[PDB]
């Protein structure tokens, strides 16, 4: 009695063959464009027929991550439950695309290595965006929020965005369009043999 | 994102959206496992992507800081039903293995599949706690009357038999194919598995 292999697994999610379960970690401060970046991502594979989810605020914040508030435990927590969720997806022989600001690499590297050792590859995806550009992006009204006091603790303003140091793509938003940093990631994944060219 | 839609063009060979949970629920030792373990074989077989949570890849990865006391339970269920929830938005068919056998934990992860849209199958697998103690295939029941185990799911703890679910299996009165070819009835009728 045994579960079905991930060759098997790999031969029957899609309709091009072999495994592809990976995890695309997307990280950057609020605003950033780890949203925007995840749609594009996934209208891609879609298109190319490769299987994804996005784990995004939306589908967690309110349902398996909806007994965590904002104290420091509870954001750790967070990226924990997310980074478990991300491997089941990757094993499950999908692309899991996650769009998290995940501000603390000490989180970060936890999930990277929740998925290195059970065999899977891992994706570190640095959206860099200037916080000067982020607040005045300022897409949900969040950083006005946090210089008036009632976001307290907000990241890039009153706790720190600890910026990926070795990451396997950097997103310069502030510089270049959607479509080229997505294209910036499906390059990403065809070196590392996730995209058949 | 890409709608259910659209997923069910690219998830799987066999086109159409099939994402649902089928959730088994009965006795430590009841069979749970083994039909989950051939289920998953039939639709791997069959072209169907799916996947298994069941207590290996939860208990020590997911849910590792859950205890065993009651609100420690109730979490354990629910952050199982959310992750269902999630592997059947997909476009799979997700397997859930636990005995799970509070009654309410069960009617709150159904209503998270259901107010999403996503098909949730209860299935019982039934079997008299005799013979489940008799099988102990773990070693637990052996356990569980000493008092290695206090609160055992039987012998200390309730077990709350669903009273509607959509299939009920006798592991004590038929094969694991008979068992696996209910569900797979229930997986046919509902559009889920094709003819
Ligand atoms: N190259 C780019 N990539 C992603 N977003 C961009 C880019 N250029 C401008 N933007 C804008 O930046 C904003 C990103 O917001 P969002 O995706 O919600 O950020 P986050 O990554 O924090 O979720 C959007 O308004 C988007 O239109
Ligand atoms: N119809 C059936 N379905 C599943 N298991 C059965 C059936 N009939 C007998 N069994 C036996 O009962 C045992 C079930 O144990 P297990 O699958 O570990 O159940 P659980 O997951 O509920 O603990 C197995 O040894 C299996 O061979
Ligand atoms: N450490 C943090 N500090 C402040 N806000 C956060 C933090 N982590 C997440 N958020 C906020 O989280 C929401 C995004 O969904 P979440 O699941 O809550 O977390 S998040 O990491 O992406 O940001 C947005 O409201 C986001 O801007």
């Amino acid at each position: 009695a045994h579960h079905v292999s991930r060759n098997k697994r790999g031969q029957v999610v899609g309709t091009r063959g072999g495994f592809r379960g990976c995890t695309v970690w997307l990280t950057g401060l609020s605003g950033a464009g780890k949203t925007t970046i995840s749609f594009a991502l996934e209208e891609y594979l879609v298109s190319h027929a490769i299987p994804c989810y996005s784990l995004d605020g939306d589908n967690v914040r309110h349902g398996l991550n909806r007994n965590l508030g904002f104290s420091p435990g509870d954001r750790e927590e967070n990226i924990r439950r997310i980074a478990e969720v991300a491997k089941l997806f990757a094993d499950a022989g999908l692309v899991c695309i996650t769009s998290f600001i995940s501000p603390f690499a000490k989180d970060r590297e936890n999930a990277r290595k929740i998925h290195e050792s059970a065999g899977l590859p891992f994706f570190e995806i640095f959206v860099d965006a200037p916080l000067n550009i982020c607040e005045s992006r300022d897409v949900k009204g969040l950083y006005k929020r946090a210089r008036a006091g009632e976001i307290k603790g907000f990241t890039g303003i009153d706790s720190d965005y600890e910026k990926p140091e070795t990451p396997e793509r950097v997103l310069k938003t502030n510089l270049s369009t959607v479509s080229d940093c997505v294209h910036q990631v499906v390059e990403l994944l065809q070196e590392q043999n996730i995209v058949p060219y």
